[PDB]
């Protein structure tokens, strides 16, 4: 009766939470992806910077 | 009793849903923190290496 109506309410909250968790998982994973690619860029540009400044020293 | 067991088990399940959502969004937050700090790092490193390559070419 009303108890099964409560069941339906609980399960619809459940489904809403499932959609939410799917969105959150996608967001977190893509965020980690961006994180790793930017870390790679930072390391490589730091290496380029150091070699450039050493060459500048030699040139001076 | 089938309705009541569905009710209470789905209640524990929505509790699990909320807690896994919370940990997922916390992982999202820490990922965003890593992202923003490495964005700052990439920015400063790139601007520095640009200035340095400019200074090297001018010195040459």
């Amino acid at each position: 009766q009303l108890v099964e109506e409560e069941l339906d309410r609980a399960q619809e909250r459940l489904a809403t939470a499932l959609q939410k968790l799917e969105e959150a998982e996608k967001a977190a994973d893509e965020s980690e992806r961006g994180m790793k690619v930017i870390e790679s860029r930072a390391q490589k540009d730091e290496e380029k910077m150091e070699i450039q400044e050493i060459q500048l020293k030699e040139a001076k």
